[PDB]
């Protein structure tokens, strides 16, 4: 099995804090080669992503641009969002609109304050994010609101989230899909819900839709370099 490698910049904050602005990724690709018996005929295999992977893909408006999120709905799970709690409900294999009881264990730590602080200008009174900061917990940065952290449990997967505490979707913008009501989706097979872990900073599938499996690249699997200059201590894993 010979796999393929592609670094990839993140320029934007949708999936802090696990990956900052500056950060450089390593990405392994899905599809891969193996050797046919020994050999000779290089064949083309193709991999999927696991719950709770970090993955890029094309994005589905727009396959130009390729975005990274987290895959929290895997084919056939009913993914619900409680837009006021901002937790996930996970049913796999619930897609028959059959009244499933079977739950993933999604479990949530308690909120505490981040490291940072999302700022925005004040455009003729109004707002518009200008950016995100890391500021000392026990200092205030004017225009600017200290972001929520926890941790979200997907089945076995632990991982790290921010929230705005002072905002919330509006659901009437999300994706609804046919036969759903707004907030619950029922993933097709050979499809992804994808959602960013800076979760009220992500314009994700709660907004667009599924991901094809076509439309994926590849699972983040290290953090090879971070720019904010250099900072060393992001260098290893992606956690
Ligand atoms: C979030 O910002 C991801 C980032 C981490 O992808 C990178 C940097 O490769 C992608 N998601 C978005 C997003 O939700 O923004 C939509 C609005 C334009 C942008 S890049």
């Amino acid at each position: 099995r010979s796999f393929i490698y592609e670094p990839f910049q993140i320029p934007s904050g949708s999936m802090m804090p696990t990956l900052l602005i500056g950060d450089f990724i390593l990405v392994e690709k899905f599809a891969y080669g193996i050797k046919d018996p020994i050999y000779q005929k290089t064949l083309i295999e193709t991999g999927h992503p696991k719950r709770g992977d970090i993955v890029v893909f094309k994005y589905p408006e727009d396959p130009k641009l390729d975005y990274i999120k987290r895959a929290v709905g895997l084919p056939g799970d009913k993914v619900t969002y409680d837009p006021v709690s901002k937790e996930l409900t996970i049913q796999p294999g619930c897609s028959s609109g059959q009244a499933c009881e079977n739950a993933l264990p999604v479990t949530y730590s308690n909120v505490e304050p981040s490291d940072f602080v999302q700022t925005f200008s004040r455009r003729n009174g109004g707002e518009a994010t200008s950016g995100f900061f890391e500021v000392p917990k026990n200092e205030t940065k004017e225009n600017g609101i200290r972001l929520s952290e926890r941790k979200e449990t997907l089945g076995d997967v632990t991982h790290r989230i921010l929230t705005v505490p002072i905002a919330q979707d509006q659901v009437g913008m999300y994706y609804q899909q046919p036969g759903q009501q707004l907030a619950t989706w029922i993933v097709p097979p050979g499809q992804y819900f994808m959602m960013g872990d800076n979760r009220d900073n992500s314009a994700d599938s709660r907004y667009w839709g599924f991901v094809p499996e076509a439309n994926l690249v590849g699972r983040a699997t290290a953090i090879w370099m971070s720019f904010d200059g250099l900072r060393l201590s992001r260098i290893g894993g992606i956690h």
